[PDB]
């Protein structure tokens, strides 16, 4: 019997066991595992030897390992048996045992209960036989383990906080299929008996499974009151680890009489840390728990503001200086306090003003936001977002709060990644585990801090104004900031550069905060008054800034993208003086310095014109009516400075140009766009360029490779000798110079899609949009097969078989040239300047940029034109260009477009294929989506399917948190397949129509693009079996949020597909439902879209099986013999699908089990890990609302 397994234990662990016993005795053990008597055995082993924690702990095993597996089989008496063992063993717990064995224990009790308790309840009248075998006596038995021994009671908490874990946080299958009967019974324990009744359904069976009428709130809290007295450390963490898991779900009858909130604010006082976060957790729970009792609710909130002045106290001790070094032990306890503390301001509202509550809970955030660590600083942020935009709150903050929030975010508007000396990197190298990810990090607390300064602004204009113009004009007479004003180039890295870089931006954030102005204040007789006086302010404010005469280019270039900021309120006051400033600044030289070179402080010349020239087109669309009256000076001026501001700059006036041309109301249209967009537009229609674009060597050829194999072979350079440690000569920097200019020219890609953007930009009225159509039909139908055959071209120019003729020595070079680098800026302080030029890699490297400029520069050209209309969507050349331009099939094989990255797939499909699909017009959806979507879908499902299976089986469910070691290729390529299976699901969604969750509704908003697409879709069966192919793989594929998404959207679309055609039905029967219930349902790493792929399910099920005989035989063979046939007619006797729910997941238990060291610790470690998010999930209530995309 149970001496075998002593035996063998004892030779695993004798030390005289090496290789050949241990071998000997695990697999012994192994066999005992599936052996019948093994509970039996593992019970008779733990009592006899208590003392022998292993040994005892391996016997708890072997009977957790009955009670989960062999459970199922068990007769009644073989259950009451195990029953009855596990209540022998769990009473008797002495002081010598351990903490985990105490655990296991616990978990032994839980999982018996979770299968036994409350079994008997579905029945009327059960009498006695049912109530034994449904364990009656659960509450008595833990209200006499409760007062045996002080290890005993916290053995009956810690097997409360395990029941309680299990049947609200974590909802497993056992929970979820009685879920209906076990709530109800927690509920009843913890509620007092009078409190039940009112409430609920309480009946006199129920009340036979409650032992003391009181409840179980009766007894923690006077004991949590005892200890605190007593000052009992270890006590209090166990009874606030129980009443942090069970303070959220019960009555708020039974928590206000028992004033659970005095006891934590009496606990929360304590010098115990652990006791600290969690009272401050159980706080923030309850808080934010749903309340059906507002009655009840009110007292709540005003115990907690009615004791402010603690919460500060509180605060201030755990505040530590982190000069030294961080304090882990307290350091969480301050990010709860703050997001607690964050909590609270949705119940301002409702607080009634006797001590300065308000005023006191508005001073302590403000002192939270000082805390040096950037994360608390930030979790607060948000609320000073919401709470000034909000009208009611403002004359509560308006006294003393708003100037030192103001102050403070002026002084915080910093850029916190490069500055060395901040305090911030120390919490960032604890907090944050990547740069990248503190970076991001920063930049979003730097949009947030421009949000809060906006928002302060706009309701505070006067003293905003004030203090801003004081703060100005004090840092420019400083003897710090003159340095700017009397400097040509400064380090963009250094403090003085950086300082007046965070001037100008809160000068922006001042400047948008008045547009808000505008229609923030009332529409009374003061409106014209007011407004009158604040553009005096603004005028004098941008005269003053113009004033200063700065010359640093990246600054210079901030000040003049601060001038369309202003034209917004000044209008034609100051258009002309910014019109003068911004023209000069381009043309401006800096005779000192050569723009040749590829220098970093040359970058900043060429970046200067750029957004000289993007402001002067933004500029003249903002409005061109005032620009027209001064067309003919700014033409001639213009024209004037044609030859000198090269062809970036040219492109970019020529743009200029066009706006007044088309928006303003001159005379001759037709000729003056004529006379700009034809000279820029001829090189499309080139007979070389025509004739070479089906070429590939012609391709080759312009694009210089075989150009660069002629210096290779002057240079002496070998195809086998690496190209990273070659020196680049100087013949090599001015092929590189002509190469570039040369291809820019040849493929005018960057003006069409310019010309056409700006066009179609402002587009008032309808009369106008029919004669623009007019203007470009001309000009873009001969262009378009132009453009789809560089494209084509392109996307083949990846291809490694494509470039075996070109010449060996340049084929390293070409290879190095396709690699996109190492690829994962929009806040002003990141500055890059794309290196500079040292190595023969380089040039390769520089070679693959400009191609990918030409793709991205071509997608966005094609999307553009998609933005024209009927003119695009009409043609039967379009729906088939497109396409083979974007996926190329080689003749053998089925791979599309080797040789691309993933990288380039998911902008082809982010910049090109979302505007296409989502501009067409309703008019022009019955024409292009025949001839278009089944390709498309087609193709979008055959390269999933062909990304996904080369490492099908190899990753992880979760995207995983890169750092130091993880920036290897493997770890990238799968966040961007993850990132392009997103973009394919988001491309599903626009185009069809995603569900809701579980609360189910009449559908979603399907507004007026879904109900097109549908009826195209679903009455086409052409078009529609691609689409279900495509479908089944979004849901197959292995990640999150994306299989959620696409079961959604089959749960949307299931109600429409499932009786139109035979056909349909066919693969519903044998792919759909295979791949569901055998590759998402049946396999456990799914658990996140759990639910709604099993209502998907049953719904497929229910409908399909009652018209197919057939299936039956298919679900027969796939479930290895379970009674299809009587779970159809078992099922149609109840309509409710709740009660249904138990039966698929009984259905899908057979299914699992049929096809189905370490382990302790990976097993904890992923329970503590969703307790962790289900916990998280909970304080976030009303925040999160779910996860979709």
């Amino acid at each position: 019997g149970a001496s075998q397994i002593v035996s063998a234990l004892d030779v695993i662990y004798s030390p005289k066991s090496n290789n050949s016993q241990r071998q000997e005795a695990q697999k012994f053990l192994d066999e005992v595992k599936l052996c019948s008597e093994s509970p039996f055995w593992g019970y008779e082993i733990a009592l006899q030897n208590p003392t022998n924690s292993i040994l005892k702990y391996f016997g708890l095993g072997l009977l957790d390992h009955a009670v989960k597996k062999n459970w199922n089989d068990y007769d009644e008496g073989k259950r009451v048996a195990l029953r009855k063992w596990v209540m022998e063993l769990n009473f008797g717990v002495q002081d010598y045992d351990t903490r985990y064995i105490k655990e296991k224990l616990a978990t032994l009790w839980v999982e018996v209960a979770k299968r036994t308790w409350g079994e008997a309840l579905k029945q009327t009248n059960p009498t006695e036989e049912q109530l034994l075998t449904s364990w009656v006596d659960m509450d008595n038995n833990l209200f006499e383990l409760w007062n045996i021994n002080q290890s005993s009671r916290e053995l009956a908490l810690i097997i409360f906080r395990i029941l309680f874990e299990d049947v609200f946080l974590l909802d497993d299958l056992i929970v979820l299929k009685r879920m209906t009967v076990i709530q109800p019974l927690c509920v009843m324990i913890v509620c007092p008996i009078e409190v039940f009744a009112i409430k609920y359904k309480f009946s006199d069976k129920w009340t036979k499974f409650k032992a003391n009428e009181e409840g179980w709130f009766s007894v923690w809290i006077p004991e949590l009151n005892n200890a605190l007295q007593q000052n009992n450390s270890e006590y209090i963490i166990r009874l606030l680890e129980t009443l942090k898991t069970c303070l959220n779900w019960p009555l708020t009858e039974v928590i206000v009489r028992n004033d659970v909130l005095s006891s934590l604010l009496t606990c929360l006082s304590s010098n115990i840390p652990r006791a600290q976060s969690m009272a401050l957790d159980s706080i923030h729970i309850l808080l934010t728990r749903p309340y059906s009792n507002e009655s009840h609710y009110q007292m709540t909130i005003d115990r907690v503001f009615d004791n402010m002045d603690l919460l500060d106290s509180v605060y201030e001790s755990l505040l530590f200086d982190p000069t030294d070094d961080i304090d882990e032990t307290k350091y969480p306890i301050i990010k709860k306090f703050v997001d607690m503390i964050s909590c609270l301001y949705v119940c301002v509202p409702k607080i009634k003003e006797t001590n300065g509550q308000i005023q006191k809970y508005f001073k302590l955030v403000l002192k939270t936001t000082y805390n040096p660590s950037l994360i608390v600083s930030g979790l607060t942020l948000d609320l000073w977002c919401t709470c000034l935009r909000n009208d009611e709150y403002l004359p509560k903050l308006e006294k003393y709060v708003i100037p030192d929030l103001l102050q403070f975010a002026a002084d915080a508007l910093v850029y916190y990644e490069q500055i060395d000396g901040h305090i911030s990197k120390k919490f960032a190298e604890i907090d944050f585990q990547s740069k990248s990810e503190f970076q991001t990090f920063c930049s979003t607390y730097r949009k947030r801090i421009r949000d809060i300064i906006r928002l302060i602004s706009c309701v505070e204009l006067d003293l905003t104004y004030d203090w801003l113009n004081n703060r100005l004009n004090n840092y420019f007479s400083s003897p710090f900031g003159q340095q700017v004003l009397s400097s040509t180039f400064l380090d963009h890295k250094l403090e003085p550069y950086l300082g007046a870089l965070s001037q100008y931006m809160i000068v922006e954030c001042f400047i948008n905060g008045c547009i808000r102005w505008k229609i923030w204040y009332p529409t009374g007789d003061d409106y014209d008054e007011k407004l009158d006086s604040i553009l005096q302010k603004l005028e004098i404010l941008s005269n003053q800034l113009i004033a200063l005469n700065l010359r640093e280019p990246l600054l210079l270039k901030k000040q003049i993208q601060n001038f369309a900021l202003f034209l917004t309120m000044l209008k034609d006051n100051v258009l002309f003086t910014l019109l003068e400033k911004i023209i000069t600044s381009a043309t401006m030289d800096y005779p000192e310095i050569n723009l040749e070179e590829r220098g970093a402080e040359s970058d900043a010349v060429r970046d200067l014109r750029y957004a000289c020239g993007i402001e002067l087109n933004r500029m003249a669309l903002l409005m061109p009516e005032s620009l027209k009256k001064i067309y003919p000076d700014l033409e001639s001026v213009i024209a004037r400075i044609m030859p000198n501001l090269s062809y970036h700059e040219k492109i970019s006036f020529k743009s200029f140009l066009l706006i007044i041309v088309l928006k303003s109301s001159l005379d001759m249209k037709e000729e003056r766009f004529a006379a700009i967009v034809d000279p820029e537009l001829l090189a499309w229609s080139d007979k070389t360029t025509v004739v070479g674009l089906s070429d590939l060597h012609w391709f080759m050829e312009r694009l210089g490779i075989v150009q660069i194999a002629e210096y290779f072979q002057r240079r002496d350079i070998d195809e086998n000798s690496d190209l990273l440690s070659i020196p680049i000569d100087d013949e090599g920097k001015e092929l590189k110079s002509e190469l570039t200019k040369r291809w820019q020219s040849l493929f005018p890609v960057r003006a069409t899609r310019m010309f056409i953007h700006y066009s179609m930009q402002s587009i008032k009225t309808d009369e106008e949009f029919k004669m623009l159509q007019d203007l470009w039909r001309p000009r873009i139908v001969p262009i378009l097969p132009y453009i789809t055959r560089l494209l084509y071209q392109l996307q083949s120019y990846h291809d490694p078989d494509n470039w075996k003729g070109l010449p060996t020595v340049v084929q390293s070079f070409v290879k190095y040239s396709t690699i996109e680098r190492f690829w994962e800026s929009k806040d002003e302080f990141i500055d890059e300047h794309m290196k500079a030029m040292q190595t023969l890699r380089d040039f390769a490297d520089s070679v693959g940029h400009i191609i990918r400029y030409t793709r991205e520069y071509t997608l966005l050209v094609l999307s553009a034109i998609s933005s024209l209309g009927s003119v695009f969507y009409l043609l039967d050349e379009s729906p088939d260009l497109l396409l083979n331009s974007i996926a190329i099939f080689k003749p053998g094989s089925n791979e599309i477009s080797p040789g691309v990255s993933t990288h380039g797939w998911k902008h082809i499909m982010n910049i090109a294929i979302r505007p296409i699909l989502k501009g067409c017009p309703k008019d022009c959806l019955g024409k292009f989506m025949p001839a278009f979507l089944p390709k498309l879908f087609e193709i979008l499902d055959l390269l999933l399917c062909q990304k996904w299976s080369s490492h099908m089986n190899d990753m992880d469910m979760n995207p995983v948190p890169t750092d130091d070691d993880q920036m290897t290729e493997e770890i990238l390529e799968e966040n961007l397949l993850r990132q392009l299976t997103t973009v394919v699901v988001r491309i599903v969604i626009d185009c069809v129509g995603q569900g809701n969750a579980n609360p189910n509704s009449a559908k979603s908003r399907l507004n007026n693009h879904q109900m097109e697409m549908r009826k195209i879709i679903f009455n086409d069966l052409n078009t529609l079996a691609p689409f279900l192919k495509l479908l089944n793989h979004l849901i197959s594929f292995k990640d999150t949020k994306c299989s959620f998404n696409s079961i959604l959207v089959m749960k949307c679309c299931l109600t429409s597909v499932l009786n139109q055609n035979n056909t349909v039905d066919e693969y519903f029967t044998f792919e759909v439902m295979k791949n569901l219930l055998l590759n998402v349902l049946c396999n456990s790493a799914f658990k996140d879209s759990f639910h709604e792929a099993l209502y998907a399910f049953t719904v497929i099920f229910l409908t399909l099986c009652k018209e197919y005989p057939s299936a039956r035989a298919f679900l027969f063979e796939i479930s290895n013999g379970y009674n299809i046939d009587e779970l159809y007619r078992n099922l149609r006797s109840v309509d409710e699908y709740k009660t249904q729910r138990a039966l698929m997941i009984d259905f899908i238990d057979w299914v699992k089990s049929t096809s189905g060291a370490g382990d302790e610790r990976k097993r904890q470690e992923k329970r503590e890990a969703i307790l962790k998010k289900a916990n998280e999930r909970l304080i976030k209530k009303n925040k999160e609302n779910g996860d979709m995309l």
